[PDB]
């Protein structure tokens, strides 16, 4: 039996990806706390750019890492389709890949034009709240021959190519369409050279630190696989010689690893696997050795707990990416010693992430023992006051998300939501991780949870009305009502609200003489009252036009003070809406709040 249930981890990983979706969500949506969002993406350029994935805990749709994630996800499915079949996750993987690939098609309106970003990094990062109610404008950026982006373009080509292979048997039509798009994108990237971060304002988030050379090799190889066109393999091998060497030696880079920016490492193994040339094998060997035994005395930093810590930001992601590729290489190399080394290294790194560490805790949200509970994720947190600090605990469980983890080689970590360097989550963080999981399911087995996902229930009323007697009076009843929108299942706008306060006509009180005034009212103040039947009447406060949403202190609520003066004879004790209203602001169950005529809170007479 496996040390950890890899099938379950994988199953949750796929759920995470579904939680990262943007656009109009399907009817079959598994994440109850996610609603439609980014519905006007692309409007600024008259295009429909809805869909795709939110990059991390933020809401900007960064094309570069989104494309990479897609390729890594497809890669793992090509390596171990059995792993996805066994864990019963194959349909979800295809579903997730279809989601991001549909978007890529939407974003490629012509052969040499690719939209690589929707949203502004700074503006988007200045606000902290659920995606469904984002209040900022989201500009769409692109790359064309006038300002190319060979890296992002070639990656998107690789993404669509690799996926076409996955859909090949299921949807030959779809597969063909991805292949067609991929060729155009690769051509565009090879013909118009350039770094995409020179054209789109993503440099502060996903700067093209290595250039496009690695993507030209990467993209070529994958198109080769999808098409079978030998010229593509030729293209890859040629471009391979132009890869980055290290410091002073003529040796190709071996001290880092494959991630959204640098695909050099992937190509070492991929071409070695394809051709079997010593040239590739040496590079792949040197890289994987630096991560295991070391080369020339140098070795990637290791913690006492056994974790390979490459950098501070998203440490587990790097180790996980290497763990996957290592497993892939472990099957092609004949060397018994190396095969063991790489394979054992991979299982160790994945196991560490799943719980086998000094803290004996999982680093995969919602999985294992003592998992993280507060990752740096806006929608998962569910703040309604534009604050990362409130509420204390994330209101949702982002099942399957792999956190950054220990940024230093000391196995230390603190589940702090405000730590985006170690506690943020991301689509690419789970890319290499998921592929490794699929390989491990095929080998060590595991079984998915029959009843998953659990259906979360709201942590209280989401949209309600609170009230208290503002000023005591005997010929009138002055109320201080506070409309609230703290929704999270999912977050929703409340722009057509109205509420009713029912009261009973008293002996000696002429309705004609009843007045409704206010000294402070963020909504409208009505002139007359409304007779229902008999002695039953009601005051209607109109808040339509007011955008009440869980995204700020003043945004989520509307204060309405209102005095109903009836003169001598006025008696609030027989009034329906008055039941329960004390001197402290508290939910008023008898004041009905309506969203466009539909009751959302309270009970009517
Ligand atoms: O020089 C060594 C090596 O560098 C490689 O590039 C690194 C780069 O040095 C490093 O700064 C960068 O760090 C990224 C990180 O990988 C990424 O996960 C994170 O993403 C953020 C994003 O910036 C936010 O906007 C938001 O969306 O959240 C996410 C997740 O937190 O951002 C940081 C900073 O940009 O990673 C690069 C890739 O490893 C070169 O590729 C390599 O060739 C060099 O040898
Ligand atoms: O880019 C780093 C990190 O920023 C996070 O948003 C920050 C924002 O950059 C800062 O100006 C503001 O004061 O605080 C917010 C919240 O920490 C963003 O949420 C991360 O995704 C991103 O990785
Ligand atoms: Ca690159
Ligand atoms: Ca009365």
């Amino acid at each position: 039996e496996p040390a950890f249930n890899y099938a379950e981890a994988l199953q949750k990983s796929m759920f995470f990806y579904e939680a990262q979706r943007s656009g109009k969500l399907p009817e079959n949506n598994r994440v109850s706390w996610r609603g439609d969002s980014g519905l006007n993406d692309g409007a600024d350029v008259g295009l429909d750019l809805t869909g795709g994935w939110y990059d991390a805990g933020d809401h900007v749709k960064f094309g570069f890492p989104m494309a990479f994630t897609a390729t890594m996800l497809a890669w793992g499915a090509i390596e171990s389709p059995e792993g996805y079949i066994r864990s019963g996750q194959m349909p979800y993987l295809k579903d997730n890949l279809r989601w991001v690939n549909d978007y890529f098609i939407k974003a490629h309106p012509s052969p040499n034009v690719l939209y690589v970003q929707v949203g502004d990094g700074d503006a988007d990062h200045k606000w902290w709240g659920p995606a469904e109610v984002m209040p900022m404008e989201r500009p769409s950026f692109k790359v064309d021959p006038s300002c190319p982006g060979s890296d992002v373009a070639a990656e998107t080509a690789a993404a669509m190519a690799a996926s076409s292979i996955v859909f090949a048997d299921d949807d030959p039509a779809y597969a063909a369409t991805l292949v067609q798009h991929a060729k155009q994108l690769y051509t565009f990237a090879d013909t118009y050279r350039g770094v995409y971060s020179d054209c789109v304002p993503a440099g502060a988030f996903y700067n093209s630190w290595s250039g496009y050379q690695d993507e030209l090799v990467w993209g070529a190889y994958w198109l080769y696989k999808a098409t079978g066109d030998d010229s593509y393999l030729a293209k890859a091998e040629y471009e391979y010689d132009f890869l980055s060497t290290e410091q002073q030696t003529d040796l190709r880079s071996y001290r880092w690893t494959i991630a959204w920016d640098d695909k050099s490492y992937g190509t070492y193994v991929l071409l070695a696997k394809e051709t079997g040339k010593q040239k590739y094998i040496d590079d792949a060997n040197r890289w994987l050795d630096y991560w295991t035994v070391g080369v020339n005395g140098q070795r990637v930093p290791y913690s006492p707990g056994g974790m390979a810590v490459l950098d501070t930001w998203g440490a587990l992601r790097y180790a996980a990416n290497t763990a996957f590729v290592a497993l892939v290489y472990a099957k092609v190399i004949d060397d018994p010693v190396r095969k063991q080394r790489y394979h054992d290294f991979a299982v160790r790194q994945i196991n560490y992430a799943l719980g086998d560490n000094p803290r004996n805790s999982s680093y995969v949200v919602g999985f294992g023992n003592n998992p993280p509970r507060n990752p740096h994720h806006r929608t998962a947190h569910g703040s309604w006051t534009d604050s990362i600090a409130s509420p204390a605990e994330n209101r949702h469980v982002l099942y399957g998300a792999l956190v950054g983890g220990p940024g230093s080689p000391n196995d230390a970590y603190t589940d702090d939501r405000q730590d985006y360097v170690a506690n943020e989550v991301a689509t690419d963080y789970n890319a290499g991780f998921s592929s490794a999981l699929a390989m491990l399911v095929e080998e060590y087995g595991g079984t998915p949870l029959a009843d998953f996902p659990p259906t979360e229930e709201p942590d209280g009323p989401e949209i309600f009305v609170e009230a208290q007697i503002n000023t005591p009076g005997t010929t009138f009843t002055e109320i201080k009502a506070m409309i609230r929108n703290q929704s999270g299942w999912p977050a929703r706008m409340l722009d057509k609200g109205t509420f009713r306060y029912w009261f009973t006509l008293d002996e000696g009180v002429d309705p004609a003489d009843i007045t409704v005034s206010s000294a402070y009212n963020q909504c409208a103040t009505p002139e007359d009252v409304h007779h229902v039947s008999g002695d039953l009447y009601y005051v209607e406060i109109d808040c339509t036009g007011e955008k009440i949403f869980p995204g700020g202190q003043s945004e989520h609520r509307r204060e309405v003070q209102f005095r109903i003066a009836g003169g001598p004879g006025w008696d609030p004790s027989n009034d329906w809406s008055f039941q329960g209203i004390g001197n402290e602001l508290a939910p008023a169950p008898y004041i009905v709040l309506y969203d466009d005529g539909v009751p959302v809170w309270g009970t009517a007479p």
